[PDB]
């Protein structure tokens, strides 16, 4: 069973990454199973929908009264030291909201973290069927 833990927003970084205060310290979290268009790498620069995904994530965590983190059953940090989790804002999963809104594609599973992959896949399919944002 996965369990949701409280966290406090420090700052939204990109569509896919947020810095949170988790169990007393600041930590950067990378959202599990989602790939959003980036607004940063010196390679490609700022991909289409990058700014929208960013604004999307930022709005969601910034207006939340409660942010919760949910680690999966696989590895909990990437090679860069980022926590790999599902993030919730007032009980809504940000990971899913991005996918459902056509602002992220579902990523390949990473080292056993697949609890919500099917759920995300369904949402992606729906966003695709609606030709939303990225799927437009």
């Amino acid at each position: 069973k996965l369990h949701k833990e409280p966290a406090t927003l420090i700052k939204a970084i990109d569509g896919d990454t947020v810095k949170l205060m988790y169990k007393g310290q600041p930590m950067t979290f990378r959202l599990l199973l989602v790939d959003t268009p980036e607004t940063k790498h010196p390679k490609k620069g700022v991909e289409k929908y990058g700014p929208e995904a960013s604004a999307f994530t930022k709005k969601m965590v910034e207006n939340a009264k409660k942010i919760e983190v949910e680690f999966d059953k696989g590895q909990r940090t990437d090679k860069y030291g980022r926590g790999l989790a599902y993030i919730y804002a007032d009980g809504k999963m940000v990971n899913e909201a991005l996918v459902r809104q056509g602002l992220a594609k579902v990523a390949y599973v990473y080292k056993g973290n697949n609890t919500h992959e099917q759920h995300l896949r369904k949402s992606e399919a729906q966003a695709k069927k609606e030709k939303l944002n990225i799927w437009s």
